[PDB]
């Protein structure tokens, strides 16, 4: 499912993820937007390492979530990667949180990095009513 920008702002909202870990829906939403389009059923699959990255959040199958085919998982989520593809996200945001309990928290997608970080993304909120 290809979720409109304020939907997703909403949702999100109602699932606990402004402010959480301190990282504030605007930057939930760039990330989401540069990771996939808000897009659940992406999937980029990395034939250098051979693991893939699911659904709205891009989240790998190397250390977060389990789709049986990479080497060296340890499925931190304990979730199938499937799951990542439905068009309900509360297991990817369930997931999405526990990426951010890691050092590094929100670094750990690098298009919010080269796309959000130090950048206006009060834009991808606004008109939301969140
Ligand atoms: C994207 O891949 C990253 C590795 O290239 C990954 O970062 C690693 O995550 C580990 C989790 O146990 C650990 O924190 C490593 O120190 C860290 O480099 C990152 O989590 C991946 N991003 C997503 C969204 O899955």
């Amino acid at each position: 499912k290809v979720f409109e920008r304020c939907e997703l702002a909403r949702t999100l909202k109602r699932l606990g993820m402004d402010g959480y870990r301190g990282i504030s829906l605007a930057n939930w939403m760039c990330l989401a937007k540069w990771e996939s389009g808000y897009n659940t059923r992406a999937t980029n699959y990395n034939a250098g390492d051979r693991s893939t990255d699911y659904g709205i959040f891009q989240i790998n199958s190397r250390y977060w979530c389990n789709d049986g085919k990479t080497p060296g998982a340890v499925n931190a989520c304990h979730l199938s990667c499937s799951a990542l593809l439905q068009d309900n996200i509360a297991d990817a945001v369930a997931c999405a949180k526990r990426v951010v309990r890691e050092p590094q928290g929100i670094r750990a997608w690098v298009a919010w990095r080269n796309r959000c970080q130090n950048r206006d993304v009060r834009q991808y909120v606004q008109g939301c009513g969140v």
